C-alpha cells in the first residue's frame, strides 16, 4: 500500500502539529538541506528529539533544495547520516553526470547500516517524454535501491500520463518500490492515486506545501484511502 | 481549476425522500441522471409525469439503457429509438441519452440524433462495455465515429482490468479533448477506475457520475463526495 510522507523543514509548535496529524503519518521525511553548515550531530540531536518511519533528505540546491554542498561535501554527509540509528530511510540524489562506483559504493555502505535508500531526481522545469523518463527510471534503479524517485514537472496532460505510465509500467517489472511524482496541481492525481499506478510513497505536507502540488498530509492520507 | 459537471444518477419508480434527498445535494448536483430503463413498459407520458414532479437548479438527462449495454431497458431496439426520439416531446428535458454500438444503423441514427437536436435538446451518445476496456487506438476510434454524428457529448465507459486500461482511457479522452470541437465522457469502471471519475475535469472530461444513495453502476461514489473530489482537482 502507499505509505503517506509528510515534509518537514524546522531548525515545539511544529511537534504540537505533528502529534495532530499522527495518524496520517507513516514516514516523517526530515529535510536538511535548509540549514547552514549542516552536521551528522545536530542531524542526530534533531531526531532524537522526535509510529512513523524516518526518512533524512538533503535536496542539493541543483535539485530544487536549498543545499550549497560540494559533490564531496555532500556525499559524504550522506554516508555519514548511516551513522544515526533513528534513521530509517535516506535519500540520495542522482544525476548521469554522477560519479556512478562511487554512488554505488555509498549507496551499499548505507543499506549496510540497515538504512532503505531511496535514489531520487527532481526536474522542476519540465516532464521528459515517456521513454526518457522510463530511461531514468532504469539508471536509478541500477544501484538495486530500496526505493527510486522521480519527481518532474508537467506541462500539460501528457506529461502528466506519461509519468504515470512510466512509474505503472515499472511497478509492473521491477522488484524495487517505485515512487512517481508528476509536480504542480496539474499533476496532484499522482499524488493521490500514486498506490493505484504501483506508487509507494506520496508527499503531503504539515501547513504549507513543501514542493509544488503537495496538500496537506491529512489530507492526502484521505485521498489514498479512498482509491 | 476545472468546470466538469456533477451528475446524479437516479433510478426511480413511477412513484419522497428521494426528492429531498435531492434538494440536501442541490449543491452537488448539476445536472439530473434521471435513469427510466428500470420501468417495464415505461411511456413518454409516465416520464413527463415524473420530470414535472421535479426545481431550476439543474439540467435534466433522461436516459434509457438497454440491457445489452448494462441496463434494464428490455425494449426491442425498434421500440428504443422510438422511445428515444418521442423523448423530445418532453420540454422539461435538456438532456437525452442515445446508445452507440458498431451496428447501428447509420443513418437511422442520426435522423433521431438531429431530431432531439431540432428540439432544442443536447445529445449525449453513449458506448458501455463492462467486459473490458479496448486497446487504447481502439477506444479513440469509439469517439471518433460516436462524434461523427455531431452530438453535443461523446461518452465511453469501459471496464478495466489492470492500470493501462485505466491509463489509456484516460488518454483517450484527453487526447479527444486537445481536438475534437464536441464535450467528451471518459469512465472507467469499477474502484481500479475511480480516478477517471474524480479527477475527470483534468483529463478534459465535462461530466462524471455519482449517486444519491447506493451507486448506479461501478465505481460510483455520492454526488457530495464527488464534487468535493471535483472542486480538489
Amino acid at each position: 500500500h502507499v505509505e503517506v510522507v509528510a515534509t518537514i523543514t524546522p531548525q515545539e509548535t511544529l511537534i504540537q502539529k505533528i502529534n495532530h496529524r499522527i495518524d496520517a503519518i507513516d514516514v516523517l521525511e526530515l529535510r536538511i538541506d535548509q540549514f547552514e553548515n549542516v552536521t551528522v550531530d545536530q542531524v542526530a540531536e534533531m531526531i532524537t528529539k522526535l509510529s512513523f518511519k524516518l526518512l533524512v533528505t538533503y535536496r542539493t540546491k541543483l535539485q530544487g533544495g536549498y543545499g550549497q554542498f560540494t559533490n564531496d561535501s555532500y556525499l559524504n554527509l550522506i554516508s555519514d547520516l548511516a551513522n544515526i540509528n533513528g534513521i530509517d530511510m535516506i535519500d540520495i540524489e542522482w544525476q548521469a553526470d554522477i560519479d556512478i562506483e562511487k554512488h554505488q559504493r555509498i549507496i551499499t555502505h548505507l543499506q549496510q547500516y540497515n538504512k532503505e535508500v531511496i535514489i531520487s531526481h527532481h526536474n522542476f522545469e519540465s516532464t521528459p517524454p515517456l521513454d526518457e523518463l522510463q530511461f531514468i527510471f532504469f539508471k536509478m534503479q541500477k544501484f538495486n535501491p530500496e526505493y527510486v524517485k522521480l519527481a518532474v514537472m508537467p506541462h500539460n496532460k501528457n506529461d502528466v500520463l506519461n509519468l504515470l505510465q512510466a512509474m505503472s509500467t515499472f511497478s509492473d517489472t521491477m522488484d524495487c518500490k517505485v515512487v512517481g511524482i508528476s509536480m504542480s496541481k496539474l499533476g496532484l492525481i499522482s499524488r493521490t492515486a500514486q498506490g493505484v499506478f504501483g506508487g509507494a510513497l506520496t508527499y503531503g505536507c504539515i501547513g504549507e506545501p513543501q514542493a509544488p502540488g503537495q496538500i496537506d498530509v491529512t489530507d492526502l492520507k484521505a485521498q489514498v484511502t479512498l482509491y
